[PDB]
């Protein structure tokens, strides 16, 4: 044997990965050494790899290349085989690249409810699937518009796992969200996931159909079952339509536009609902047909006759039938060793046809046999190989070209025969080794040997007594296992058995590309390469377990989880509905192998390895010297170099080895935890959700530091209740009216039982059953029993009615079997709250008063007047004690008030006070991290739904691009930017918004004209004069100055000119009449440090104020006096709370320090603003409330007192019962509220101690006057005026004609508050009809309250209409009320009444 080296290196060298390799010396008798130098292109980074050699045996080697700066480097590789006999070297190019960590993701479901929160696990690991601890630089969530909702800074996921809570908002816009995680090495990974309010379908079709159909067939089996919510179909009469479509159906746009077809109808009664056998003789066609369609019209009779016309287009023609497919054909045939062809016969639908005799096209060597199919439609066969160049293979099943009219299309009516042509391997020594491939996927763990066939043909002349033979397995881009096996031959050896065994483990990639080879003393090397598929197995075999079939209320459910010792598991508990929605993301189990980039090495991927052209020995292309001129032109062979190339790695050979020739339902997510295996497993208690009807599918994966990844199974933990029933009660109800309670129990157990129902009476209501008997009724398996009560409420407020139901034990009645004890759950008790509203609308008044004992005693007397229209027992006098001034608003920021926050401004009052209160807590350093976390959550919610108001230009209008308004309003942009100023310090409000909104409203500027407005100013009433270009300019300056920004910035530099010039001109212009402008100017001067003009503004504002009980109160210039005869009503003014709050805040904002005189004036302003502040934290005027609450926040910032520990509150009624309270430092923020039921003013509280105490006093009472004075007009009617038709009881149109009388009151944006008569859910689509009509933008409805967002009033009357639906027959006596009022000042209200049309 002449000297010859051989070394294999995987041409996917990864930076951090230790590149395992192999070396070998073949027939050199002198001991030498080898060196592998890795020189770098465009520079010099040489990684030498020098090591020993063995004359006949190989050995493994591993090395790790340095972290290359370049992303993907195509760097030269040279191996220096140092030998005293001869020196051997070879240069080549290999491709190295930085190996980014594998980061798969979660968020269990890709589709959400609006009001839910995201759970968001992220996991990282390297090529080996054990997790790695890396600092991830960037993770963020993206909306359809590309805006960044949230963001997390550089974190380190310990153990390869770290969760991320993230909430959503009430109405997030729904195109599509996506999760993008950016790795530390550039490339980012994505995960789509959407949110939407899906559908509430009352019943759906579930039909099985032949999704594809034979060209020559008669019958189709079609079953039609309509399941409504759970699988108790209770269906009616269906009329199913099978409409076929011919070729170019409806394309002939003349005399016809339809496709001929036929329809059916049928009855449905039980689980076996409707089984429609479908004849097919007049069906689509045997010629000129494209694709039929399947549409079903399910309809029920005993209930609502709504028809669900469903389109299930799962229907495709299959003109080609009985297709033959190659499932295992040996792609490269060998002359001497037969290759084993294995074909598959199968019907066009997909089922194999057993026992079918086929005919094999042996295109060469004439293999013509009448083989037959197996039970699986399988045929196996071999062909003897003594041939020349190449053999072709084909099947024979039909031979036919039938009667069909046109042969223009490809062969369709017959079976498209399967063709294949194998190519001959380049055998330089007339010899080779063949390896038998495998078709079925290789099982892990269980070892499986593969047979090898060899031939020598006398090539191994020198080789004797030892035929060393080697195998190499390539997976995941690298060599995994090496090994050898011997042969004992001194002959020329033909076909034989050379079985080798490979232990299949999880370490192998999903693809298992396996090569074998044998070195010959002649210098050549023979071998083979085979591919395998491996079932996805992971190094961890996890277990998930429960106590299944548990009761629905049974909280206790132990989750035993066993995995690799001391690993970290990611529990994922969710219902089956989510799995039904969509196949999970790789199931988190299956295609995690697919996640690995470049999983299979097809061979030198990338054009950069175009170095194989080295010799081009085909320069002697002259024809072979012979009698016949036969030139060698093409060699469609596969050399051993080509085989090793197809393996995908560089091969280095001393001798010739290359060929010389060249040139749906409800999600309700569940348990989401991170448990740790206690070296043997872990049990986990899991509280089952009181949502019985769904099946819970549990899956989880675990990861250990040394062990790989894991997956167990998909456990289920189904819960079923035999006596479960759903109550049917109105959401709201009238105290005067009474209703008919209805309750039906649903049996879900096969046991034939008899449940007994019983109601639990309370002193708040009386209940009388509609039936006289009280015995349990005969309700057998899968039956429902309807029971009812005549219920009249007595006490107002919230009442949580409860009803218990259970089957009485050991009672022998109707059922032949009476198993009254099915399971642990027998007593079925459910609770549903009920709202009892008294007669008439509630008037809300506030009598809060700030009293400071200041080391002494203070007292106050409460007076309560009841107007004669007050209904009986409507008064609810609640008094709360708050140490802090802004306490109530601290507790209930979200439900701050009525006004459910539809447009931009109200969303911003939902948003900003959270910022201001949190800043106040940060200043006072009692941050109390749990309330801070609550503030974070609600504030991050509030940042969402502002994007609903962002259009492309960057302006946040009241409605934005939504509903087709390409309008930009500068005021709201300024407000939202002012809020986002301090918002960014907490929740990372994306810089893109503050930069783009700053680019806008700044390009919109004229030199001395300072930010001219395009959108209309709101509530012109607050500003009696025109006052344009002054109010809004002054406001926008302070808004964009609140963000960190000084006079040096160009916009304010050009702006302050306008403010000073405007103040100088107004100094000589109109005498006063611009107090709002002056207050804005006062605050602007306070911000800019222009005290030398600020104090001059303040001195004028002092006289322009109105003083009352040592509490200075600025007053509205036009002096509106709408209220008459009511001292309660003066809590409305919306303009008097700005100029006062603005001058307060300007007083407070002293750049050096708030001076003592400033605090003295602040006390006098705070007294009035607190006495004007509505309870429940309301302070009716809304954006007005934002500004005033920020003013109070800045007041409390400078008016802090940590020494106010001792304080005693002794509130005493003038009658019998008194109450006591204490507010120290830690209770300064804790709300202390009690109920004080007494209609008259019989209350007098005494406060002692140290410091200041805020006493909040409010009460609500119900009245209903008529024919009063209203600046609006409320013309509500019904359809009909009086109902006579029975169908008019359920649904009826309601007229909403609203007009506006006094345009000088300048009320612009107003809403109508529409309440239902105790039993009506309004039709959402009939109200959704409104928005296309002008002056009606958004019409959300919630909890019997229909709200219409009237954009702007008019002298003309605007009529609105919609339709409601009756659910509970609640008709004794109540004329329900409807309200209308303006957003930005609440004193204009035109309460009138519309009665139920049938009562």
């Amino acid at each position: 044997g002449k000297p010859q080296y051989m070394v294999l290196v995987p041409s996917l060298l990864h930076t951090e990965t230790t590149e395992k390799g192999c070396v070998l010396l073949s027939y050199l008798n002198e001991t030498v050494t080898v060196s592998a130098s890795l020189e770098s292109v465009r520079g010099n980074r040489s990684l030498f790899t020098d090591l020993e050699a063995e004359n006949d045996v190989l050995h493994c080697v591993a090395f790790a290349v340095p972290k290359s700066s370049s992303n993907e480097e195509v760097m030269f590789l040279t191996v220096q085989v140092k030998g005293p006999t001869q020196e051997f070297k070879k240069r080549t190019t290999v491709m190295v690249k930085n190996e980014d960590s594998l980061v798969f993701v979660q968020t269990d479901k890709s589709i959400y409810k609006p009001g839910q929160t995201v759970k968001f696990r992220v996991v990282s690991m390297d090529e080996n699937f054990h997790p790695l601890n890396e600092l991830i630089p960037l993770v963020y969530i993206q909306d359809p518009k590309g805006n960044r909702i949230a963001q997390w800074q550089s974190f380190q996921l310990e153990g390869g796992l770290k969760q991320f809570s993230f909430p959503l908002s009430s109405e997030p816009f729904q195109g599509s969200y996506k999760v993008v995680v950016q790795k530390k090495s550039g490339g980012r990974t994505e995960h789509p996931f959407t949110v939407e309010e899906f559908v509430l379908p009352k019943f759906e079709v579930q039909v099985t159909v032949p999704k594809i159909i034979t060209i020559l067939e008669e019958e189709m089996n079609v079953s039609v079952c309509g399941l409504y919510t759970y699988g108790k179909p209770v269906p009616g009469h269906v009329t199913v339509s099978i409409c076929r479509k011919y070729s170019d159906a409806s394309d002939c746009h003349g005399e016809d536009s339809q496709a001929f077809c036929e329809k059916f109808s049928g009855q449905l009664n039980s689980h076996g609902c409707f089984y429609q056998q479908v004849k097919t003789k007049v069906f689509q066609l045997k010629r000129k047909e494209y694709e039929m369609k399947l549409h079903t019209e399910a309809q029920i009779q005993e209930e609502g006759t709504v028809v669900e016309l469903t389109g299930r287009q799962s229907s495709e023609i299959t003109r080609t039938i009985t297709k033959l497919s190659f499932v295992k054909v040996d792609s490269h045939f060998r002359q001497g060793i037969p290759f084993f062809g294995q074909v598959r016969l199968v019907d066009g639908k997909g089922v194999p046809i057993p026992n079918k005799v086929i005919f094999i096209r042996g295109n060469e060597a004439n293999y013509y046999s009448n083989a037959t199919t197996d039970e699986h439609g399988l045929v196996q066969f071999s062909i003897n190989t003594t041939n020349v160049m190449g053999t072709s293979l084909t099947v024979r099943v039909n031979y036919k070209d039938r009667s069909p009219c046109y042969g223009y299309q490809w062969v369709s009516e017959e079976h498209e025969e399967a063709h294949h042509t194998a190519y001959l391997v380049f055998s330089p020594s007339k010899s080779f080794v063949h390896l038998e491939p495998m078709s079925h996927e290789l099982p892990c763990g269980h070892t499986q040997t593969v047979q090898a066939h060899y031939i020598l043909n006398g090539g191994t002349l020198l080789g004797l007594k030892k035929l060393s033979f080697y195998y190499l397995i390539m997976a995941k881009g690298g060599i995994v296992r090496t090994g050898t096996h011997g042969l004992l031959v001194k002959q020329e050896d033909m076909k034989g058995h050379f079985s080798i065994s490979i232990p299949v483990k999880s370490d192998i990639a999903p693809v298992a590309r396996l090569l074998i080879y044998a070195v010959l003393p002649t210098g050549d090397v023979i071998g083979d390469s085979a591919k395998y598929d491996v079932e996805n197995c992971l190094a961890n075999k996890v277990d998930l377990s429960f106590s299944p079939s548990q009761s629905l209320p049974a909280s206790h459910a132990h989750l035993r989880v066993t995995a690799a010792p001391q690993s970290v598991c990611a529990l994922r508990a969710v219902d089956q509905s989510v799995l039904l929605m969509k196949p999970d993301a790789e199931l988190s189990a299956s295609s995690v192998y697919n996640l690995l980039p470049e999983k299979d090495l097809t061979g030198f991927p990338g054009p950069l390895n175009d170095q194989d052209n080295e010799d081009c020995i085909n320069r002697h292309n002259v024809y072979i010297n012979g009698i016949t001129y036969t030139p060698v032109s093409s060699t469609n062979e596969k050399d051993m170099y080509s085989f090793l190339e197809d393996m995908g790695l560089k091969a280095f050979t001393n001798s010739k080895i290359r060929k010389p020739k060249m040139c749906k339902y409800f999600p309700e997510t569940w348990i989401w935890d991170l448990v740790v295996v206690n070296s043997a497993g872990v049990a986990e208690v899991g509280v089952t959700v009181p949502d019985t009807i769904t099946e819970w599918k549990a899956g989880a994966f675990c990861l250990s530091e040394d062990a790989g990844l894991g997956i167990s199974s998909t456990a289920s933990l189904r819960a079923f209740q035999p006596f479960f029933v759903e109550l049917t009660m109105p959401y709201s109800v009238i105290r005067g009216e009474a209703f008919t309670l209805k309750a039906t129990v649903l049996n879900y157990l096969p046991k034939c039982i008899r449940v007994s129902v019983q109601l639990e009476a309370s002193p708040a209501f009386l209940a009388v059953p509609v039936e006289k008997e009280q015995a349990p009724h005969c309700i057998c398996a899968n039956g429902r029993q309807t029971v009812s009560w005549a219920v009249t409420p007595k006490s107002l407020g919230n009442v949580n009615f409860t009803v218990s139901a259970e089957a009485l034990e050991s009672q022998e009645l109707c059922g032949t079997e009476v198993p009254s004890v099915p399971e642990h759950g027998r007593k079925d008790t459910v609770i549903k709250p009920l709202l009892v509203e008294p007669e008439g609308l509630e008037k809300e008044t506030t009598f809060n008063s700030l009293l400071c004992p200041s080391g002494g005693e203070v007292s106050e007397e409460l007076s309560l007047k009841l107007p004669p229209n007050v209904v009986e027992e409507s008064a609810r006098a609640s008094v709360s004690v708050l140490g802090d001034i802004l306490g109530s608003a601290m507790q209930n920021t979200q439900n701050l008030l009525q006004m459910p926050y539809g447009c931009g401004e109200q969303n911003m009052v939902l948003f900003a006070p959270n910022i201001y209160v949190l800043d106040y807590l940060n200043e006072t350093q009692q941050l109390t991290p749990e309330i801070k976390s609550k503030a974070i959550g609600y504030l991050n919610t509030g940042y969402q739904r502002q994007l609903n108001y962002k259009h492309y230009d960057g302006s946040y209008s009241t409605f934005g691009e939504r509903y087709g308004r390409n309008q930009g309003n500068t005021w709201l942009t300024a407000f939202v930017l002012k809020t986002f100023a301090q918002a960014r310090a907490y929740i990372f409000i994306d810089e893109a918004h503050i930069t783009q909104a700053l680019i806008w409203l700044s390009q919109r500027q004229k030199d001395n004209g300072c930010f001219r407005s395009s959108g209309s100013l709101l509530n012109n009433a607050i500003k009696g004069g025109v006052e344009d270009e002054v109010t809004l300019s002054a406001y926008i300056t302070i808004a964009l100055l609140e963000i960190p920004l000084t006079v040096t910035h160009p916009v304010v530099r050009n702006a302050l000119f306008c403010l000073e010039s405007a103040w100088k001109t107004a100094q000589e212009g109109d005498h006063g009449s611009h107090v709002y402008t002056k207050a804005l100017l006062a605050y602007a001067f306070a911000l800019a440090g222009n005290q030398d003009k600020r104090k001059e503004v303040l001195k004028s504002l002092n006289e322009e104020a109105v003083k009352k009980d040592n509490s200075v109160h600025w007053e509205r210039p036009q002096k509106p006096k709408a209220p008459v005869g009511h001292f309660y009503e003066p809590q409305a003014p919306s303009a008097e709370v700005e100029m006062t709050s603005y001058v307060l805040l300007a007083y407070l904002t002293a750049q050096p320090a708030p001076t003592s005189e400033d605090l003295t004036s602040a006390t006098n302003i705070v007294k009035w603003i607190t006495k004007q502040q509505n309870a429940q934290g309301g302070f009716s005027s809304t954006q007005d409330t934002v500004v005033a609450l920020h003013a109070l926040s800045k007041y409390g910032a400078a008016t802090f007192t940590r020494t106010g520990k001792a304080a005693q509150v002794t509130i005493q009624s003038s009658g019998t019962f008194s109450s006591k309270f204490q507010v120290d430092n830690n209770n300064r923020l804790l709300l202390q509220q009690v109920s004080l039921p007494e209609l008259p003013g019989e209350y007098s509280m005494k406060v002692t101690g140290e410091g200041c105490v805020y006493l909040q006093t409010s009460l609500k009472y119900n009245i209903l006057p008529e024919k009063e004075e209203f600046p609006f007009a409320l013309g509500v009617q019904t359809l009909p005026q009086t109902c006579d038709e029975p169908k008019a009881h359920t649904s009826f149109q309601i007229s909403l004609s609203v007009s506006y009388t006094g345009s000088r009151s300048a009320s612009n944006m107003a809403i109508v508050d529409v309440k239902m008569v105790s039993g009506f859910i309004p039709l959402k689509p009939t109200v959704k009809m409104l928005e296309r009509s002008n002056h009606v933008s958004r019409t959300e409805v919630s909890s019997n309250h229909v709200l219409i967002y009237l954009d702007k009033v008019s002298n003309q009357t605007l009529s609105l209409f919609f339709t409601v639906l009756q659910d509970v027959p609640v008709r004794d006596l109540k004329p329900a009320i409807v309200k209308v009022y303006d957003y930005y000042e609440t004193d204009e209200f035109a309460i009138a009444e519309y009665n139920a049309p049938c009562s």
